[PDB]
């Protein structure tokens, strides 16, 4: 059994193993970092089954849960939030924060999303590139999702920049373990302080809703409110940064489609749909353990055996997406959903938010900077290490 996670085939490519497994062995066994064995599911239809089967569990204290690192086995000891829960607990807690993320709520946030993007682009413009390239990640791709989720949680304007850098340090590949843990505690310590303040004087933000509607009536306590706020922060931010950077790199790699996007900014939503299928920057979240024996394809997964369903491979499934390895924002979409945001009850709570952030970004970026250009050769882009989810660490640009 091959060791898993597989490495990406190259900087922007998925692992080469998925295409071969989809063709020859779509439900196979892989070996995890501790020598344990989990099932790997690669085909779109089977990934949807894994994501919705009520015979499967996300509870990480169950036997056989497929932790992918030693830190994850550590994290499995802490008290879970809704990301690691089964029904009925899952939606009991998830419903406490879902109202901010509904399509209607995200619709009403569009002026604020646009303002945030415009303000950051104008800061980047004033900073300029007169003395050499600037890092699009630091100047733009990082602060856009960071400022938005922090503002939704309840962080005041004056605290955004410091917390944005601390959260970035938390996952930066160049941080020592001590640096990352320190930044992590800085975030937890801050959210505790913010929860205490909103318990005394609530405002119009997610933490205040948790404090008034759940903490004070005793449905959860204030440490739960911290952990739920921390989840909303860390679950999606690094992925949002990578999606923005990957979108810019993808357009540089496909100049004909960038030309179409410059000539018609209303193509941003279709660009974003294809980006989220083609670059599956969160590909390891659909994990389960079997509560009871369950048949998947031609395999029997035994009770207490672990399962990883690759939505990245599902999104390149040739049976669903014609010519799946070509990036084409003009493609005709089949009836089947692309799975960039997962599937089933646990489907990304922030899917509409994320698509609105990405659509705002790519309908505005080249109107502000029509000559935006990646300043290094595209083959030299500093991607995330191949053993991790696809992404970009830094992206020098001029404009
Ligand atoms: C393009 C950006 C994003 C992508 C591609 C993405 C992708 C995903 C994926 C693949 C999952 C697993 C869903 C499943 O279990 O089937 C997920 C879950 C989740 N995402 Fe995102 N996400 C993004 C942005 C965000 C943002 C911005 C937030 C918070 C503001 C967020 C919060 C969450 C949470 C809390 C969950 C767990 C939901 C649950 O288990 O009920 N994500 N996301």
């Amino acid at each position: 059994a091959p060791s898993f996670p597989f490495s990406r085939a190259s900087g922007p490519e998925p692992p080469a193993e998925f295409a071969k497994l989809r063709a020859t062995n779509p439900v196979s066994q892989v070996k995890l970092f501790d020598g344990s064995l989990a099932w790997l599911v690669t085909k779109h239809k089977d990934v949807c089954f894994v994501a919705t089967s009520e015979k499967l569990s996300k509870v990480r204290t169950r036997q056989g849960f497929p932790e992918l690192s030693a830190s994850g086995k550590q994290a499995a000891k802490a008290k879970p939030t809704f990301v690691d829960m089964d029904p009925p607990e899952h939606m009991h807690q998830r419903s406490m924060v879902e109202p901010t993320f509904t399509p209607e709520a995200v619709k009403n946030l569009q002026p604020y999303i646009q303002r945030t993007v415009d303000d950051l682009l104008e800061q980047m413009k004033q900073k300029g590139c007169a003395n050499g390239p600037v890092d699009l990640v630091k100047e733009f791709a990082l602060p856009v999702p960071s400022y938005i989720i922090y503002t939704l949680l309840g962080v005041p304007f004056n605290d955004l920049e410091y917390l944005t850098q601390q959260n970035a340090i938390r996952t930066n590949g160049s941080s020592t373990a001590r640096e990352a843990s320190a930044a992590n505690q800085e975030l937890l310590d801050y959210l505790a302080i913010l929860v205490e303040q909103r318990l005394v004087e609530p405002k119009d933000d997610i933490i205040s809703k948790l404090c008034t509607e759940q903490v004070k009536p005793g449905n959860i306590d204030k440490s739960d409110a911290v952990q739920i706020a921390f989840l909303l922060l860390v679950a999606g931010n690094a992925t949002m940064v990578n999606m923005i950077a990957l979108g810019v790199a993808t357009l540089a790699q496909h100049p004909d489609q960038l030309a179409q996007l410059k000539a018609n900014p209303s193509l941003a939503p279709q660009f974003v749909e294809e980006l989220c299928r083609y670059h599956t920057a969160s590909a390891l979240a659909i994990k389960r353990t079997a509560k009871e024996d369950v048949m998947i394809g031609d395999k029997l997964v035994r009770a207490n055996e672990g399962i990883i369903a690759s939505n990245q491979s599902a999104n390149r499934d040739e049976e669903v997406f014609e010519n799946p390895d070509e990036f084409n924002m003009n493609r005709k979409w089949p009836p089947q959903d692309p799975l960039g945001f997962g599937f089933g009850d646990h489907r990304c709570i922030a899917e509409h938010l994320a698509k609105a952030e990405l659509t705002t970004v790519f309908s505005t970026l080249y109107q502000k900077f029509p000559d935006l250009k990646v300043a290094v050769p595209l083959g030299k882009i500093n991607y995330t290490p191949l053993n991790r989810d696809v992404g970009i660490v830094d992206l020098p640009v001029i404009f």
